[PDB]
C-alpha cells in the first residue's frame, strides 16, 4: 500500500467520538444477579496450592471498538487517515471515595482505604486490530477454555510450556473482540502494530498511590516520522485500551481491582492510496 | 457561530481577579455552631453495612463562581457582535504554608511523644475557565450508595438528573447522567468529573492522588500562566458576558486521635486576562 | 509608574550577594543557654486538649532582607528617574551535605542498633525577589489557635493584624488577614503565605512536601539561574533603591530518642543581578 | 578509522530486528526438569555465614546477540561499514505483572491479593558495532562466585579478587561476548571504552518498590554522537545487548526471587564509506 | 583577568579521562581494607557527646590533573564539556550479602537503599567549601585525620555553625579528607568552578541512579566562558553515596560508588 497525497477539498476532514466503558470481569451492567460489581474483577487471592485456576471474573480484558467511517469508493483508492486524538480517563473524581460501606479502614475508626496499587493504562488508535504477543507469569496456569477468554492455550490450540514465561513468537494474536482478550495474558505486539499507534505504562505495590491527570487540552498527534497516520482498511477505525486504577479494600481483606471507562475524539483526513 | 478577528483599540484586554473558598462539605463560615469545621469534611467511615448514606458534610464539592464582564454591545440583534475572549489565567492554591501545622491540639502522632501526621494522603485538584457553565459527566464508586434527596437540601447527584434510582451501569459511563455545574458547593466530587465529550467552551486541567498518608506535594508561584487558546488560536467566549471559574482543591487528611479522618480543601486564587473579539 | 528603556552605559549592571540563616523558632545563635537547638524548633506536639497555646519557639518564620543598593538620582523631584530592575538571581540553599549525618547522639534508630532515621519529612521551600516588601494572606489549620501575644513585636499573626480574634472564615481565605513581610524572623510559615492577588513587584516561587518520614531531595548546583523578568520583559524596580530578598527552607524533622521531633531550617544564598531602568 | 560520508543509493537503508529473551538464572525454557522457572532465578537469600558461595540460578546476566548484516565488501584501505541510525526498543510482556493471583504468590495481608512484582529493577540496552566493554565491580569482594559456568572478575584476573574489586579495578575488565554468561551483579558497562556503542540504563532499589514501566511504538532513540555518526559495524556484525529486572516474584513462604522480561529491538541501519 | 578569543589551531583541544574511587571512611583496600567503599556501623549512641571515628565520615574524592603546558597575554586550557558517569550501579542488585539483614523470613536481604548524596564538580582551582554542621557540639577526630571546622578556625564551633558561619570556609585540596557532612560548596564563591549535586534522605528509600555514554554536561558560563585552569591544573571533584548496607544484627554503614570523567578541554587566550 503506497501513500500518495492528502486529498484536498471541503469535506476532507471528519471527527469520531466514542467511550469505552470497562471490562475488568464483571463486563455488563445488565445482569441484576451481578452487575453490581460491573467495573471490578471479583476477589483477587492466590490459591496457596498449584495449579492456579483463574475465573473469567478475575480476568480484566482489553476494551476494543471497531467504528465505521464514511465511505469514500464508489468503483488508486481514498482512505482514512487517523492525525490526531485527544483521550480522557472519565470517571477519575469518583475515586476520592474513601466511604465504601465495606471498605477496609486504614486504622480503628479512620476512613476507607482509598483506591490504590496496581494501574495499567494503555490506548490505541488503528487502521486494523491491535496485533497482540501472548506472555504470562506462570505458563501452569489453568485460563478457563473458551466456552470466555481467548488466551495462549487457545491460539496454539495445545497446552503452554515454559517458553511462554519469555517471548514465543507463536503465541500472536489480534485484538478483534470486546472484553475477550486478558491483559495478565496479552500486551501489545513491538514487532508488527505498523498501522496502529499504541501507549502504555504499568504501576505495580499494593497501596501504590493512583496518580492520573485529565485535561480537555491534551492532543496525541498520530503521524509517524514520514508524516503518516494510521490508514484505515474498509473504512474501519480499531480503537483498544485498558484502564485498571487500583484495588477496592474490602473490611475482610478480600480486594478486587477496579477500573474506569475511556474517552475518545479521534480527527481523521482523507489520503490517496496506491 | 462563526469567530471573526481580534478587537483591536486601546480598551481591548481585560483583567479580572477572584478566589474561591473550598466547599468541602462544612461550607460556610457563618453558622452558630458547626462552621469551626469551614474547611473539613466530617469524620469518613466505612459504615460497616448496606447501604452507605453519606452525609452532606462529608461530600467534598465543586468550587464555582460566575463572573459579570462588561457590556460590549449597545445592539444586540446585529449578527456580528463582540464578545470576551479569554486568553491566559494565572491561578494558585492559596495557604499552602499553614499545611506545615504538625500541633493541631487533636492531631494523631506519628508515634508516642511525636509531631502531628500532617495534613497527606488523597488529594485531587482542578480548575477550569469557561464561556458557560463546565459540563459535567456522572460515575460513581458504588452505584447503591443513597446521597441526601435534592428536595430535602441535599446536593445535585446522578438521581437528581435522571428522576430515578442510580443503576450499575452507573459505575461505568452513562451517557444520561450529565449535568452542569452551576452552583457552589452542590456538585459532589465523587459524583461528578468534567465532561470529555462536551466542554468546547471551556479548558481544564486536573489531576488525582489516591493513598491514605500520600505526600502533598504542591507549588507557588506569582510567575505561572496558562494559556487558554485552543489549536486555532480561539480562548473560551464569554457568552452572556460572563465567564465560569470553577475548581477543587483536596489537600489531604487531617488525622484527629481517636483515629477518625476528615479531609480538608483549601482556597484557590484567578487572574483571568481577556480580550475582545468580533464573533458572527 | 510608567516603564521606559533599560539605561546604556558603562556601569549599568550591578550583583549583589547574601546569605539569609532560617529562623525556625530558635532564632539565635548568640543566647547563652537555648542557642544549641539554633536552626531548628522546640518539640512538636499535638496539646491533646483544647486550644493550642503554641510557643514561638514551634513556630518556623519567613527570613527577609532589605538590601540598600547605589543612588542613582540627583535630582528625585525629576518625573523621569532611574532604578534598579532586578532581571535574574542565583540562589542555593547551602548545608544539604550536612543531612547525611545519620549518626547524632540522640537520633532515633530506625530499628534496634541501626543508624539515626535521618532529617526527612515535611519540607517547604520558598524564596522570594522584589522591589518592595512580600505581600502576605493569612489563612491557619485551626482558627481556635491561641498564638502568642507579645511586646517585642513579634511573632506577628492574624490576631495582631485584625486587633480582635480569628473567626472560622480563617481556615479560608479572609481578605482582611493581609500584611507585609518587613521583619525578619516575625512571621510564621503556618500563617502567612505569599497574596497572589498582590505582588506585582515581586516574583516568588515555593513548594511543601508533607508526610512524616518523606525523603529529604534537594538540589544544588552554580549553574541554575532564575529569570526575574516578568512577560513584558520587566523585573522587580526597587522602590527607594531597596531590594527586598525573603526566603523559608523547612527540610524535615530530627527524630529524637524519646519520639520527639522538631522541625529543621537551612540557610540561603542569594546573587541578585541588577540593572538601571528609565521610569517616569 | 577515518568517517567519510554516507553511502547514497537506493538500497542504503536497512533494517535489523529481533528480540532476546531474558537471562535471570534459569536461562533456558527447554529442561523438563527445572524450565518452570524460566525467566527467574531461584531463591535469593543472605547466607547467614562467610563467604556467600552463590549459585548460578541466582545471577541475572546480560543478553546479548550479534546480528550478522550484509556483506558490503568484495575488498582497498577505503570501505563501507553498516552505520546504526536509530532503535525502537520495548520491553515485553509488561502487561503479564498485574498477576496478583500467582498460587504461590504472598498475601499483602489476610484473605488478600498476592505482592505484585515489584522491588529491585534494573534496565539497560546497547547498540555497538561490537562487543560492549565491561567493567567489574562487586558488593563484596570475599564472594565465591561459581567457577568458569558465569565469567566473573576471577574469571578474567587468573587470581582472587581483593578489596580493590569493590571500587573500580582498572583490570577488570571484559567483553560482553557471551549470552547469559555474565553477571549484573559483577559486571557494568565500561564508561572509559565503548567508543563504538550507545547504552542506556538505570536501577531502582527498595524491597517493594513499585515496578513503573512505559511502552509505545512511537518512541525512538537516535545512535548518531555530537558528530553526527552511529556505531560502525565492525566485519559487519551489529551487537546487541540489554538486562531488564522487573522485580521480585514474592512466595507465600517468604522467599524470593528475581523476574526478568525480554526485550524487543527494530534497529535502523545506513551504508557510510570509511578509511582504514 | 581578561578572557580573550578561542585558540584556533590544529591541537586546541584535548581529553582527560579518570576516575576517582570513593572515600567513604575505609579509604584504601591495601591494608581493614575489607570494608573499602563502606563507612563502619553508624549508630547514634543514645548519650552525649557524640564523637565519631574517621571511618563514619565519609568525605569528598578529589583529583588535581596536570595539563599539558602551554606557554601578560597567556594560553590557558578552558574546560567546555564533560562526560561523568557513576561505575558499578549494577553492582546494587546484589540482595544476597552473606549478613544482610533479611526484608522478612526466608526474604532476599533489604538491598543498598536510603541516604545517597551525588555530586561533582570540574574546575580550574580548588572547589570553594562552606562548613555547616547538623550539630555543633559534634566532636570529630582532631586533625592527625579529617580535616573540619575546628582545624580551621583553631578553635571549638559555637552554635553559630549551624547556620552559615562566613568564618567556617576551606579549599577542597586534598582527597578523603573533608568531610561531605561538615563540608558543602560554598556557592557565593567557586566563580572558576561549575558543580551539580542532590540529596536523598531516608532509610530505605530507593536508590534510583542512571547511566548512558551519551550524556554530555556543558560547562561553559552564560558568557560561553568554560572553568580556566591556572597553573595549567584541572580539578576533579566529587561524592557518590549510594544507600546503606543493612547488616542481620542491625548495624548499617554506608557505601560509596567510584566516578569517571571524561573532560574536554580547549586552549583560550588571557589577559593577565
Ligand atoms: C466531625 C466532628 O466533630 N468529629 C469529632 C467527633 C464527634 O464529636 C463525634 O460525634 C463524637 O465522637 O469526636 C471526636 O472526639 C471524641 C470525643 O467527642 C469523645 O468524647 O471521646 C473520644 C475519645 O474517647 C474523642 O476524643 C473524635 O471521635 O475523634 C473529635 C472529632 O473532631
Ligand atoms: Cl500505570
Ligand atoms: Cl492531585
Ligand atoms: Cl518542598
Ligand atoms: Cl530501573
Ligand atoms: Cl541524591
Amino acid at each position: 500500500v503506497e501513500v500518495l497525497s492528502v486529498v484536498t477539498g471541503e469535506d476532507s476532514i471528519t471527527q469520531i467520538e466514542l467511550y469505552l466503558n470497562p471490562r475488568m470481569g464483571v463486563n455488563s451492567p445488565d445482569l441484576p444477579t451481578t452487575s453490581n460489581w460491573y467495573t471490578y474483577t471479583y476477589d483477587l487471592q492466590p490459591k496457596g496450592s498449584s495449579p492456579d485456576q483463574p475465573i473469567k471474573e478475575n480476568l480484566p480484558a482489553y476494551s476494543v471498538a471497531r467504528v465505521s467511517l464514511p465511505m469514500l469508493n464508489e468503483d488508486t483508492l481514498q482512505m482514512w487517515e487517523a492525525i490526531s486524538v485527544k483521550t480522557e480517563v472519565v470517571g477519575i473524581s469518583s475515586l476520592i471515595n474513601v466511604h465504601y460501606w465495606d471498605m477496609k479502614r486504614v486504622h480503628d475508626y479512620g476512613a476507607g482505604i482509598p483506591v490504590s496499587g496496581v494501574n495499567y493504562h494503555m490506548f490505541a488508535i488503528g487502521g486494523e486490530p491491535l496485533d497482540l504477543q501472548g506472555l504470562v507469569l506462570d505458563y501452569q496456569t489453568q485460563y478457563p477454555k473458551t466456552t470466555g477468554p481467548i488466551t495462549i492455550e487457545t491460539v496454539l490450540g495445545r497446552k503452554m510450556t515454559p517458553k511462554n514465561q519469555g517471548l514465543d513468537p507463536q503465541a500472536k494474536a489480534k485484538l478483534d473482540k470486546d472484553g475477550n482478550y486478558p491483559i495478565e495474558v496479552w500486551c501489545p505486539d513491538p514487532s508488527k502494530n505498523e498501522n496502529s499507534r499504541y501507549y502504555g505504562s504499568i504501576q505495580t505495590g499494593s497501596q501504590t498511590p493512583t496518580v492520573l491527570q485529565f485535561s480537555n487540552t491534551l492532543t496525541t498527534v498520530l503521524l509517524d516520522e514520514n508524516g503518516v497516520g494510521p490508514l484505515c482498511k474498509g473504512d474501519g477505525l480499531f480503537i483498544s485500551c485498558a484502564d485498571i486504577v487500583g484495588f477496592l479494600f474490602k473490611t475482610s481483606g478480600k480486594m478486587a481491582l477496579h477500573g474506569l471507562p475511556r474517552y475518545f475524539n479521534v480527527t481523521l483526513r482523507k489520503r490517496w492510496v496506491k
